[PDB]
Parts: C-alpha cells; sequence; structure tokens
C-alpha cells in the first residue's frame, strides 16, 4: 500500500521566487536547537537523502526552495523553518520567510488578525519577526525584521581570467554573500544576461570558497559563502540585484538576505542611517522595500538590523508521497547547469 | 466577479524519468469538433496560449515535464482523449505521456483497473492509441502502446553546418515529426556529460530545419512542423540510444516513444527490421523502453509501420493549481538561466 505517508506542501511565490512550504508529514529532524537541525541536514547522509528526495528530479526542479516547517524550540517563536535547495540547507531567506508567513496565515495554522498579524519565525540564524498586513483572509504584505547583518570583509579582491581583478564585499545577511558590483563584468542585470551572470556567479562562488573559509562567529552551523550576488544601482536609486545560486540559476526575487548583507556594507560606508529605506529590484523587475531599523553588534563588530518588505502569493497545494526505480533524486546539466554534474 | 479562477487538479506521474502531469479535474472546455481541431485551437487562439502558459511556465511549470490535458473522447471507440502541453506548443502525441496518462487513469481509479490486464483506448489528435496495462495489486506495472502509423517523410536529408560540416538526418513521423540525427556526426555520444552540448546542437538544428522545410501530416492539418531533433546511436548490445531535444532547450529523460516510432519507420525503410522484431531503446539517463514492430500499413498510399512502445509509469503525487485574482504573475514567465537561451523569444 502506497500513498500511505504524504507530505503536504503549500505552493507560494514571493515576487516570483518559489517557496514551497512543507506543512504536514515533515519528518523529525535530529537536533536540540534549530541550528543543530541545520547542521544535521548538512552533514548527515539521511539529511542529504531527505533534501535530495524533495528538491531533485522528479519531485523538484531547478527553481524554488522547499521550506521545512519545524516545531519552534524557542518559546517566543510561532514556528521554525529551514530552507532546502539543491546545493544545501540554508539558515535564512527573505523571500522564503515571506512565503512561510503567507502560508502559515492563509492555511489557518496561525490565527489571522486584521489589519495586522505578527508572526515570529525561528531560524538557525535567530528569530525573524514577520509583520503581515492582512485583509479578508488575505496576507497582502509582509515586513521582516531580519537577523543582525554585518560585514566580514570589505573591498576584497580576486583575480579572474575574463574580467581581471574583481573587487567584492564578503558580508552576512542571514547567510554569507560575496557582493559584486556587476559593472566590473561589463554586464547589466537584465533578463538577456541571465546565463552569463549565472556562469560568472558560479565561477566566483567556487573560487572564493576555495580561498577563504567563513563561519558565523556565534553559530558554527552557518558557514561558507552561499551565494554571489551581483549588484548595481538603477537611475532612480534602487538597488538592482542578481543573486546566483548553485548549481546555476538566479533568484527571481530582489533577495532579502543579499539585500541585508549589502545593507551592512552601505552602513559601513556611511551611505545609510536608521530610518532610511529604499527599493530593491531583481532581474525580472520584482521589488522589495529594504529598511534600516537600527544597529546592534555581532561578536564585537558593528551590525545592522534590516527590514525587508514584499508580498507572497499562494498558487497551489501539493501532496507528495514519501513512501520508485529512480527515486532518490537526480539532475542533468541541461537545465540544472554545468556545475550539477557533481 | 470571483477571486479564484482556473482551479485544476493534476496527478504527478513520470515515465522512465520523464514527467507527465495528468489534469484530472477542472479542465476547461477546449473548442473544436475533433481532437485535432482542439489541438489547432490550442496552437492558434490567444486563449489557448494563455491556458498553456498558465500551466507550463513559472511558477506553476518548470523546464522539465509536460502537462497532459485530459479531454472528452470524441471517438466512440476511445475511453479518454488528451493533448500534450509543453513550453514550445501543444503536441498531438507522446509515448512517455501516453504511459503517464494510462497509469494515472488506472491508479486513481478513474478507469476501473482490471487484473492482470487493462486495455485503455486513448484518443489523440494523431488517432487512437491502444494502451495495454499490466496491472497487479492496484498498481499499473507497465504499459504497452500501439502507436499511430509512423512513416518516413524524407530519408538521407542533409544540411550544411558550421561546427559539424554536412549533417545527414532523416525526417520521419512517429506521432509528431522528428529530425533524426546520428549523434556520432557531432563527435559526441549520448551520455549525461554531453547534455548541454546536445541541447545546443538540437536547438540549432530544429531552428534551421524548420525554416528550410515545412512538413505537415498528410491527413491531419493540425500536426505540422518538426517538433524535435532526436539524436540517435546504437549501443554495443544493439539497443537504440536516443536523446530527444525539446525547445526551448532540454532533453527527454525517457527513451522517447514518438522518436523511436519515427526511427522505426526509417529502420523498416532500410530493411533492418521486420514485423515481430523488438529491441531495447535507452535514454541519456539509461532508462529503457522496448520497441516493437507490430505490422505494416500505409499513410498517403506509401509504406508505414505500426510501432509498439513498452515502458513503466510511476505516480508520485497529486496537486492543485489555481489563479488568484491578486497575483501579478498569474500569466506565466520564463528566464534563460534554466529554460535555455531560446526562451528569450517566448512572449
Ligand atoms: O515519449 C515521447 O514520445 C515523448 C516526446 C516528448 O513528449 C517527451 N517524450
Amino acid at each position: 500500500m502506497r500513498w500511505k505517508r504524504m507530505m503536504q506542501l503549500l505552493d507560494v511565490h514571493c515576487e516570483g521566487e518559489i517557496g514551497k512550504v512543507a506543512i504536514g508529514g515533515v519528518p523529525k529532524i535530529p537536533g536540540d536547537t534549530v541550528a543543530d537541525q541545520l547542521h544535521w541536514l548538512n552533514t548527515d547522509p539521511k539529511g542529504r537523502e531527505l533534501r535530495h528526495f524533495l528538491v531533485l528530479e522528479p519531485r523538484g526542479a531547478p527553481i524554488g526552495s522547499v521550506n521545512l516547517l519545524l516545531p519552534a524550540k524557542d518559546s517566543r517563536a510561532d514556528a521554525a523553518f529551514i530552507i532546502l535547495q539543491p546545493d544545501q540547507a540554508h539558515a535564512s531567506s527573505g523571500s522564503n520567510s515571506i512565503c512561510v508567513t503567507t502560508a502559515l496565515l492563509e492555511s489557518g495554522m496561525i490565527e489571522m488578525q486584521e489589519p495586522e498579524t505578527v508572526v515570529m519565525l525561528e531560524t538557525a540564524a535567530g528569530l525573524v519577526k514577520a509583520v503581515a498586513q492582512c485583509r479578508d483572509g488575505h496576507c497582502d504584505s509582509v515586513t521582516l525584521t531580519m537577523v543582525p547583518s554585518f560585514v566580514h570583509e570589505l573591498d576584497a579582491q580576486i583575480a579572474t581570467e575574463s574580467w581581471g581583478e574583481i573587487r567584492f564585499d564578503l558580508a552576512y545577511g542571514g547567510v554569507f554573500y560575496a557582493l559584486v558590483d556587476v559593472r566590473q563584468l561589463g554586464l547589466t542585470i537584465e533578463p538577456g544576461n541571465a546565463r552569463r551572470l549565472v556562469e560568472a556567479g558560479m565561477l566566483l562562488k567556487g573560487e572564493i570558497n576555495q580561498r577563504i573559509q567563513v563561519v558565523h562567529p556565534d553559530i558554527p552551523a552557518i558557514s561558507g559563502v552561499a551565494y554571489v550576488m551581483f549588484r548595481d544601482e538603477d537611475p532612480d536609486g534602487a538597488v538592482r540585484t542578481c543573486t546566483t545560486m548553485w548549481p546555476g540559476r538566479v533568484d527571481r526575487s530582489p533577495c532579502g538576505t543579499g539585500n541585508s548583507a549589502n545593507l551592512a556594507t552601505l552602513h559601513a560606508r556611511g551611505r545609510v542611517k536608521p530610518g532610511d529605506s529604499f527599493l530593491s529590484r531583481s532581474i525580472i523587475g520584482s521589488q522589495f522595500t529594504v529598511g534600516l531599523q537600527g544597529l546592534t553588534t555581532v561578536a564585537g563588530r558593528s551590525a545592522v538590523i534590516p527590514t525587508i518588505t514584499g508580498r507572497g502569493f499562494t498558487y497551489g497545494i501539493h501532496q507528495v508521497a514519501l513512501d520508485d526505480p529512480l527515486g532518490g533524486g537526480f539532475v542533468l546539466t541541461d537545465v540544472w547547469g554545468a556545475a550539477a554534474e557533481t
């Protein structure tokens, strides 16, 4: 007897970026803290197997994340979650935090109050406050208060064959970013350059992670440069972003965590102060509002408290049988990218 | 008006790794007096494109897989009808998707499952496809299709190319039209490491071949154009190795039923198979079909073959989609990063 054990997922997107939210049938993930759960997912073969089942073919596709809803361990939190992608499990994500909030409210798992509901999400990076503007059972907007974000290294350099010396910032916005001014590559962040930006982003991610090891100073489970995010500024002042994601695709959203990491660099450079906000646009022109709420410190260095505002849209529901002659999960380089061959 | 539109229910199935979602609920009326007319409508009317894009482009759809639209049978001999939706167009035929549809109908109980065997007669725009399903303990373990009459359009065509010199290929029909290309001419083999190169080559050739020749089924005006370029080879053990390339740029994970059907028509024309023969075919990922030649017939007064294609389907989930009045991306979209360079032209 099959279809005895089903996982139920709500299909949601935030400004174009898919965040499936697994709400029922999520297995127990070992670990005493959510950070330990993240570590286990990224180091235990059973966690890899679980992630691959959910995110590789035939159940998964190159675009989108699977958010595992997990029990809150912190009494202040309404729920916990970890983000699954084809590269690894990740601690944090703006677009996916909005998807989870949207899903929790629109499914009735959390009481929806109008005109505003506060949802406290627990991540491996810390608590993320999600303030939802609600109307008629609809979650219209969500503003996240992201985890304390900081600069790791400003103005780093790396030599490359195609562009010569590339300057970039290494910064933390819930995961670690290499932040790269795109004009250095002689490219603009526009749909026609998506393939070229992916190839550049992957080259850079691979090289940077070979040269330097980064870890959160208080949270050992968060390590490595997750993504290279290309950045520019539009004529009207908006921050244009293109987060590249292994094994080779771009974030459809303006990227919450990448904007948080970038905000830490803007503050370090004297270009923003608390109370400031601005727009960020993705490669497809979708938009977030990015705010600087205030300052804090992380392990002795200056840090920022970012806010990220965007909208989630529920577009369906999936039931996946957990209990096939392929089965495990597979990829091919045709749509997953050259790097997928690994 | 109403907040919610296009509420549809789909079974998630794959055949030897190739995804074929099957729409079993909320399917709207598709105009047309015949299934071929429905296919024409899907490929010509703005509302047909809207529906297809809704179902197959982001966020609801992804580069891999088809959506099979189950439709009311119009032929009284058929149990169900369907049309295949992909990011390039709607298509008349597909072996892997016929097996998905058969599997989904039986395993869901929408058609009563008989054991050890159930016969499901499927109507497509190309004609009736007999699906014989071996069924055991509530599961559809394998399906053998009797494909539509398949034939050669042109043998030994050639085309000049920058990278490969003169490429020899056959144009043939196996439910849709193929350009069939011996892969060794590219200096490549069909293996996962070459997937991206095969896609690029297949896309280049599809584009060039279609601007140079117009092909239409002689009895069915709605079936036109070269749908796919399928690279082919022969494994040491005699199996036919295939890699069907699909616009805007990916490979079939299955050995390809329609492509093997087209190829079978060329094998018969070259005197290399006779009725009763069968052989394996393998895809780029090593999944397998059994290909048989049942018999001979004619199309347009010229020789044609009746292929059989045997493979397995696997149901692995179910889902629902809807269209929220509030959603600004309800139309569907693509980006070249994972859909392919050619995706830039999808308006
Ligand atoms: O088996 C076949 O005929 C099909 C052709 C494409 O629909 C994908 N596989």
